[PDB]
């Protein structure tokens, strides 16, 4: 059994982070003592957040993990939807890059603010 | 001269958005019971174009300060856009790596239960 400080140390995260996850309903119930189940939960959360998952996605995955008898098809759908999201964002960012490159080309090294091609194209 | 509602109509933005920009120091003082004029409209349009090019409120604040000083060199405007381009390029690299990571995750499950789920099991 561990206090929150020792749990945080073992999970390589701050006490305030553990308390954030508690306030968001991501940790099972536990002065308050914690054990191996809580540590493994924190590690699971950590790996999900490192794969860009939101708290809502993690809450859904945890609910499925807690119910081993349920079908896991929705897990595949969650990851597929995330992949689709990232692909759309990449397209948007490339278009933004090209837009900004065009903006940059509108001005040179030796001008005043009054003559600035960037400021003038934004006006 | 215009009230805020008319200014918002002309700039194609909400009154609350105008007030947000005011609270953030992005708009000059009202022309005159607050009244606005053409200068405020052109400012809102400038802000709109900047935000559509992914600029943050801090970058916009910087650009506005340089716009308000026409006698200065505009070299720092070029540097601001160059730094933004560099930022976007790094983000694109990170996102592509994330995409490839998520594709690998998805490949780990391929009519199973949660107990046997390859995705859930790889995250445990
Ligand atoms: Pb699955
Ligand atoms: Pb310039």
């Amino acid at each position: 059994m561990m206090r929150i400080g020792e749990l945080g140390k073992k999970a390589d995260c701050l006490v305030q982070t553990v308390r954030f996850y508690e306030s968001e309903g991501l940790l099972p119930e536990p002065f308050r003592l914690y054990d191996e189940v809580h540590l493994q939960r924190l590690l699971f959360i950590r790996r999900c957040r490192a794969k860009d998952m939101t708290l809502d996605e993690i809450r859904q995955l945890l609910n499925l993990r807690d119910r081993p008898e349920l079908g896991c098809g929705e897990v595949n759908a969650l990851v597929d939807a995330h992949i689709a999201q990232v692909r759309t964002k990449m397209k948007e960012l490339r278009a933004l890059e090209r837009e900004l490159m065009d903006l940059r080309r509108s001005c040179d090294s030796a001008r005043t603010s009054r003559e600035c091609g960037i400021l003038n194209s934004l006006a």
